[PDB]
């Protein structure tokens, strides 16, 4: 009724409503709140018992994954849940923004060094989901890639439980498949989506911006060469090779995450020191919101 529990930084706290400052909306119903006992600002989501049955099923399936992903550094964490007679309140790690909004703020390219660190994190998150929990994400795109002012990069909880349109990020083998009732693709389609995401964020241009309809984009995916990084922006050979491998059109030759994690681009950005935190803070201070 009056007391819940938040676990943050390996410590459990009692939390009554007086311990939390409502700081308003995030960019479903979710509030930014500051926990006065620690200074953390967290996200609190409300799932109403009377809510839409599909939206609630999605929230519960995503939460179930988040709860059992406490050992993955690259997935947003849950700090607690509070159940009342009429509602469920879910306390989540609050990130600063997604990569889609970051591109919009940047009005252009995001630097390769940031994208390298992003790639490492997001591949490891997707690989973790598949290996540990059997989850094929199926919706890899910039809006699901989160960053914060601590320099962390993490996969969003939304849809983290997988399937249970984005023609833009659809792999060729997903376009006119034999049985879309039994859509039996694997993680390689998400590898393609990651590649498209990286080109979009690196160039500040979605590779199919000039298309006027969803069907048009699918024609381009099939008919055109893969939309590789351009050569006029100073991208490393490693980055260019990584994106080329992700955007292998024939899925039978497209690498899986385990192979991608061996790639020179990933090994490089594992060791390179990149101050993502300071960079992110600079962006957020020089730019406006939506
Ligand atoms: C100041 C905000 C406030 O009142 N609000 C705004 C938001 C919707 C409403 N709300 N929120 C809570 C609530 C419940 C829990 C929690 O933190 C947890 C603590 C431990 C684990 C998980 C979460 C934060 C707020 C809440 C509630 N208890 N009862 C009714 N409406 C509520 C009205």
């Amino acid at each position: 009724k009056q007391t819940g529990y938040l676990t943050i930084g390996g410590q459990r706290y009692q939390a009554e409503i007086n311990d939390l400052e409502n700081l308003g909306e995030m960019g479903g119903q979710v509030w930014k709140m500051r926990f006065r006992k620690t200074g953390h600002v967290i996200a609190v989501k409300q799932m109403r018992r009377s809510g839409n049955k599909e939206e609630n099923k999605r929230i519960l399936m995503d939460l179930d994954v988040v709860l059992k992903s406490h050992d993955c550094p690259y997935i947003v964490q849950c700090f607690g849940t509070f159940i009342t007679n009429t509602d469920v309140f879910i306390a989540m790690e609050l990130m600063g923004t997604c990569a889609e909004k970051l591109k919009k703020r940047m009005q252009g390219p995001i630097p390769e060094r940031i994208l390298g660190k992003m790639t490492v994190a997001i591949v490891k998150a997707l690989y973790y989901l598949k290996e540990k929990h059997g989850v094929i994400h199926r919706d890899v795109k910039p809006s699901n890639i989160l960053l914060d002012e601590r320099g962390q990069i993490k996969l969003c909880d939304f849809g983290i439980s997988g399937r249970l349109g984005c023609a833009a990020y659809m792999a060729p083998e997903r376009i006119d498949p034999p049985d879309p009732t039994k859509p039996d693709y694997d993680i390689r389609a998400d590898v393609w989506s990651l590649g498209i995401s990286l080109v979009e964020l690196a160039t500040g241009q979605f590779p199919y911006k000039n298309c006027k309809t969803d069907f048009e984009v699918l024609t381009k995916v099939l008919q055109e060469e893969p939309p590789l990084l351009p050569g006029h922006m100073g991208f490393s050979g490693d980055f260019q090779s990584f994106v080329k491998d992700c955007l292998t059109k024939d899925h039978r030759k497209r690498p899986k995450y385990n192979k991608l994690l061996e790639h020179s681009f990933i090994k490089r950005y594992e060791t390179l020191e990149v101050d993502v935190a300071s960079w992110f803070k600079d962006v957020m201070a020089k730019t406006e919101s939506p």
